[PDB]
């Protein structure tokens, strides 16, 4: 029942760190390319400590089609925990061939400090729908079945703790079932597991990641009633845990397994979700366990962000938590949307977190940034609303 860290001194601190193209010094690549949005953020803690952020770097509008590169930023160091805006290097990209988009950022960080980062591919005149509208009156063709309609599942790597990457490999006929059209990986992060092996979330599966760290073979672990969205975590009693956007309004939905097989999904009354991504992190294993889970806690807006803890050996039931809101940023939009967590090396959690200025209501030319934010588990624990 008890909790140390809620005797802890409470600490927060957030700050827009990618900075849309209306803002004040919004942020460009060295190339000079800007972007009119950032949205799909990832993060993860590498074995350096260093922090890699990544972000869909959306070149004209804030659209999920046409085109989009795979955008980063580091920490300068691998020490500093990314506690303050000059802690973070300007804008980077790790793909942005085309004029197709490159997004849908999972990262995971192996043993040897390879980081692989997940990818999705769309060509540049493929959307979801179909028939949208792209900035230069081209009409898309609906995302298909077919070779250069489908979703691709692309993997890049760095050896050198972020600073370059790979060319991105294309893993499609590997790693997607053969005659799919529409996929996402993740988007967020893939995990290490206590037993050594990665598991990647995706639409309808898992990754798993065997052997040699940072030279991993990969296989599919096809799943049964899962989104398109997932999240992945190992709880404390050694078991996986997805817990995927719905598909329709409503709740979280979540299964439990191991690298053998899952049980059913279902949804966690527990957990509100507007049919919105989430994250989930794996904090610590030792008493008193702790695995923290962020989403818009609505069942119909993105604008309810509120992190949670649950102490529940197969997380069944997480506390009430923290509503964001409590720690709001100033002009950077309207705070919520897709998330990512990370752990940092000064024991805070690091979120990444989109913001909307929703200057165009719901259309294309609302600008998009992305929030982060350092808060320890004191600062959630002592909410006013657990
Ligand atoms: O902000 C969203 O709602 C969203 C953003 C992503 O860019 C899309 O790939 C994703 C996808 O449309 C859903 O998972 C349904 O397949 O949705
Ligand atoms: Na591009």
């Amino acid at each position: 029942i008890n909790d140390p860290a809620k005797s802890a001194a409470p600490y927060h601190d957030e700050f827009p760190l990618f900075r849309s193209a209306n803002m004040a010094s919004p942020d460009k690549l060295s190339t000079g390319i800007g972007f009119h949005s950032f949205r799909i953020p990832a993060v993860v803690r590498t074995t350096t400590g260093r922090i890699l952020a990544f972000a869909e770097g959306r070149r004209h509008t804030n659209q999920d089609f046409g085109d989009i590169n795979l955008v980063y930023k580091r920490t300068k160091t691998t020490a500093n925990n990314g506690a303050s805006p000059s802690d973070w290097e300007p804008l980077r990209e790790v793909v942005g061939s085309g004029a197709g988009t490159w997004g849908n950022p999972t990262p995971v960080v192996d043993d040897d400090n390879t980081i692989y980062l997940f990818l999705s591919w769309n060509g540049a005149t493929y959307s979801q729908n179909g028939k949208d509208v792209l900035p230069d009156g081209t009409v898309t063709k609906k995302i298909d079945s077919t070779w250069e309609g489908r979703r691709h599942l692309y993997l890049t790597e760095s050896r050198d703790d972020g600073n370059t990457w790979s060319k991105p490999v294309d893993l499609t006929k590997e790693l997607t079932p053969d005659g799919w059209a529409w996929d996402a990986v993740g988007p967020g992060n893939g995990i290490r597991l206590t037993t050594g092996e990665l598991v990647i979330p995706a639409m309808g599966r898992n990754i798993i990641g065997r052997g040699a760290p940072g030279n991993r073979t990969w296989s599919v672990q096809r799943l049964s009633g899962a989104g398109a969205e997932g999240t992945i975590v190992q709880t404390p009693d050694g078991k996986l845990y997805r817990n995927d956007r719905p598909s329709q309004k409503g709740y979280r939905m979540v299964a439990r397994g191991t690298l053998e097989g899952f049980g059913a999904f279902a949804p966690d009354a527990g957990l509100p979700d507007p049919a919105c991504q989430g994250s989930v992190l794996r904090y610590n294993s030792d008493a008193p366990a702790r695995t923290i889970f962020l989403n818009s806690a609505s069942g119909t807006s993105r604008r309810a962000m509120r992190v949670r803890i649950s102490y529940d050996a197969d997380a069944k039931k997480f506390n009430y938590g923290r509503k964001l809101e409590d720690a709001k940023v100033s002009g950077a939009g309207h705070e919520g949307g897709y998330s990512s967590m990370t752990k940092t090396g000064d024991y805070k959690i690091g979120a990444l977190v989109e913001s909307d200025f929703f200057n165009d209501g719901t259309g294309k030319n609302s600008y998009r940034a992305i929030i982060w934010r350092r808060f320890n588990l004191s600062w959630i624990l002592n909410g006013p609303n657990n």
